[PDB]
């Protein structure tokens, strides 16, 4: 689940601030948008930055449009797929 | 899930924008906000957009009072319905 994180973070985090000098906020803003996606929040208005109902119409640029799709089938694979791992080897 | 989700994308997409010329939104926008509904969204102030709290005053019009039941039935079979039988499946 921290492999899956990493696989959704870095893409997301490299499509869409493509500008970025070496920071200790991509050490952040890979990890915590997609730790706070498992628990009940999608960022629904971060999701297609390119959307008229952004929270980032800043964000919008070449490859964005990728982002709902990662997005996707990262929590296809947290919820559908790890949770309920998760679930099941804490019933079993 | 992807049947429950045209079933209830296509009727709230027609429902509430019905001077859509043909687009690729029509694409979009008749799976996207379905898909994030499973995950903890419920897009609260576009649900019902006549009411005073909406995000969507604009999409009021004939017919919009439907999609409170749609998604209503839509979560039901989502969550209380499929995702009860992802957890039961991986149980088993
Ligand atoms: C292989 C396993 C099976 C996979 C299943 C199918 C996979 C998904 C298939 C989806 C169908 C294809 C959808 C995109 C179509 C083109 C969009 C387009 O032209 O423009 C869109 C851009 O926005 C995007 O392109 C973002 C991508 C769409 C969301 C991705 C799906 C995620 C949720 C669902 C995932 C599961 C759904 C389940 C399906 C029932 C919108 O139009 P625009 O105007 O260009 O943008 C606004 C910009 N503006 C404001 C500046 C004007
Ligand atoms: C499934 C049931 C639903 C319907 C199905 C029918 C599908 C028909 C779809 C057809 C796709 C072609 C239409 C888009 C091209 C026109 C121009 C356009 O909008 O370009 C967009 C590129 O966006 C894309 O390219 C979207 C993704 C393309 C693949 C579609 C899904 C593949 C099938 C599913 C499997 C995939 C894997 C999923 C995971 C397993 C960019 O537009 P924007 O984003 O608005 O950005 C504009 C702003 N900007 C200029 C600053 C950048
Ligand atoms: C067979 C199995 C049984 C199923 C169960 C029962 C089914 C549900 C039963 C519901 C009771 C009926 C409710 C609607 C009553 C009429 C509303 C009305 O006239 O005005 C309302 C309009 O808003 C709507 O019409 C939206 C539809 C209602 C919400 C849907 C329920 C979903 C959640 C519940 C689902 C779980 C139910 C749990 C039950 C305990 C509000 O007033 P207004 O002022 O007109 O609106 C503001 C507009 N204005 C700003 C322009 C002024
Ligand atoms: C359950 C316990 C709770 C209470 C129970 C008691 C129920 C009493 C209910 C009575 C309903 C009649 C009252 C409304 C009629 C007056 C006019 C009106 O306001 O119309 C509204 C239409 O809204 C509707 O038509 C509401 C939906 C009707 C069905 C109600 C549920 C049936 C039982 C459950 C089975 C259903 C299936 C459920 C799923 C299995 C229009 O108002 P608006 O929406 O604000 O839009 C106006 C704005 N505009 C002009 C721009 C368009
Ligand atoms: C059965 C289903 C199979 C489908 C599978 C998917 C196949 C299709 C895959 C991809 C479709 C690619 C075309 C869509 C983009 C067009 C829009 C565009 O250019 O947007 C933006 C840039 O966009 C780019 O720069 C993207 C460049 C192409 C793709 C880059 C690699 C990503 C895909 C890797 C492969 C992933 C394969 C995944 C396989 C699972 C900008 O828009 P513009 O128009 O350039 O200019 C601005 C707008 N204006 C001019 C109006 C002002
Ligand atoms: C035991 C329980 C069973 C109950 C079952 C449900 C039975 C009840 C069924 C239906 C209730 C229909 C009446 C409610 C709408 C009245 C308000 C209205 O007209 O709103 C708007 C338009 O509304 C329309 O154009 C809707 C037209 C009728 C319904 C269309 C088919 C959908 C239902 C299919 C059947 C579903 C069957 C589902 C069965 C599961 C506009 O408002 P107006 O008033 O036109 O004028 C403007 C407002 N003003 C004048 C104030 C300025
Ligand atoms: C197996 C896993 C693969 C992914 C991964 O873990 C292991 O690989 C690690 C490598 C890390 C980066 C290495 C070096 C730096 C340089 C630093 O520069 C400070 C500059 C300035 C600040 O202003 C000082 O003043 C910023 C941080 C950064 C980019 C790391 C970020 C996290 C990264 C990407 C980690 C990531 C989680
Ligand atoms: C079994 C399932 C039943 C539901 C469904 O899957 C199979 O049936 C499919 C039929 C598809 C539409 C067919 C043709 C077009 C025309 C195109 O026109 C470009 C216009 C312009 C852009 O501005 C060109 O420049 C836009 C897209 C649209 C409306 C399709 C949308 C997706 C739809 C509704 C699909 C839907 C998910
Ligand atoms: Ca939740």
């Amino acid at each position: 689940m921290a492999l899956v994180l990493l696989s959704f973070g870095v893409p997301r985090k490299a499509i869409l601030y493509p500008h970025e000098e070496p920071s200790w906020s991509l050490a952040k803003d890979i990890v915590f948008h997609p730790y706070w996606m498992i628990f009940g929040e999608v960022y629904a208005y971060e999701i297609d930055v390119c959307a008229n109902d952004s929270t980032l119409p800043t964000i919008c640029g070449p490859g964005t449009w990728l982002t709902p799709f990662l997005q996707a089938v990262y929590l296809f694979v947290q919820y559908i797929i790890m949770v309920n791992l998760l679930i099941a080897f804490f019933n079993q």
